[PDB]
DNA sequence: ACTTTAT
DNA sequence: ATAAAGTATAGTGTG
């Protein structure tokens, strides 16, 4: 099976939408409401605090510069962490939890533990997956541009699958220099 | 490497 | 007027 890891840039304006989905505050034909109690959150975060509020307070309190966070700032990079169904069918509940906790560890150790703003695991859709918001805050500065550039995303695609298999998980990296285009969830569904 | 942003 | 961070990136699946 392939390791699926990819980020989506979150500005202020789409964090409300991310929170609404991640915390199940609504539904979509592919969400089994009976299975939603099965989801879990891997961080210590407060469920009654928006992501937009949480991240802004954290950055505003920690930043070296006196300038306000720009309105088009990438407040976080939401990584999807997943694989195919076959990969998951092989794992019990405990192993599935370890898998996501392990993925979270990679990003904690590489980009700062205090930057993992949420790590929300969904078992009530088609396949287990985690929406994990990594705040690109380093050296007192917030910059997705500085944290996740071309070389860095290339590095993750090689190193993260390796780190997972080093920790017990049988999955391989995606095709090197893969020519695929990201489809949206809704666009992937039309494709099937 | 070219714009937008908050000074 | 200045400089940091915006824009993409790399990967596969019914997020
Ligand atoms: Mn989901």
């Amino acid at each position: 099976s392939y390791m699926v890891a990819r980020m989506q840039k979150m500005k202020a304006g789409n964090l409300g939408g991310a929170f609404k989905h991640n915390e199940r505050v609504f539904s979509n034909k592919d969400i089994n409401p009976s299975r939603s109690h099965l989801n879990y959150e891997l961080t210590d975060r407060d469920r009654s605090v928006s992501y937009e509020k949480q991240i802004k307070d954290y950055v505003n309190e920690n930043k070296v510069s006196n300038r306000a966070i720009r309105k088009d700032a990438v407040l976080c990079d939401e990584w999807i962490i997943t694989s195919d169904k076959d990969f998951f069918e092989k794992l019990d509940e405990e192993q599935t939890r370890t898998f996501f906790e392990t993925a979270k560890n990679y990003f904690a150790e590489n980009y700062g533990e205090s930057n993992i703003a949420y790590a929300s695991v969904h078992l009530d859709e088609s396949t287990p997956h985690m929406h994990m918001g990594v705040v690109p805050f380093e050296n007192g500065k917030l910059s997705s541009k500085a944290m996740f550039d071309r070389e860095e995303l290339k590095h993750i695609q090689e190193d993260l699958p390796r780190y997972m298999s080093d920790h017990g998980f049988e999955l391989e990296r995606g095709k090197l220099n893969s020519e695929a285009k990201h489809k949206t969830v809704a666009e992937f569904k039309r494709a099937m």
